[PDB]
C-alpha cells in the first residue's frame, strides 16, 4: 500500500539518515523512504546515484 | 504528517464516513494528480486535515460556501 508519488530534492546528509526502506514492487513508481534522526520518512528516487550511494553504506 | 511525499500523506486513501458540520471546515485542498482516487483534503481551524470525496454534494457545497465570500 505505502508508495512515494513525490522524491526529495533534498540531498539529506547522510548522518541524518538513520534507516531506510523499500517500497512494494506494486507501487507504480519505484520508491525508497529514509527515515531521518528526527523520525521523517522522506520518499526518496533510487534511480538518483546519490540515493544509490547512501544505501551502499546505509548497508555496513 | 511523519510521512513525506508518499500516497498516505498526498492522497486520500479513505474518505470521512459521514458529513462533516459545515462549521468545522474553513479550507481545503487537492490531493496528487497520481492519487488512484479522487480526493479533497478538508481543513479544520486547528490546521488539522480530513479526507473527502468531492462528488458528494455536500463537499462541493461546503467548497463554493467558502469561496463566495
Amino acid at each position: 500500500e505505502l508508495c512515494c508519488l513525490v522524491y526529495t530534492s533534498w540531498q539529506i546528509p547522510q548522518k541524518f539518515i538513520v534507516d531506510y526502506s523499500e517500497t512494494s514492487p506494486q507501487c507504480p513508481k519505484p520508491g525508497v523512504i529514509l527515515l531521518t534522526k528526527r523520525g521523517r520518512q522522506i520518499c526518496a528516487d533510487p534511480n538518483k546515484k546519490w540515493v544509490q550511494k547512501y544505501i551502499s553504506d546505509l548497508k555496513l
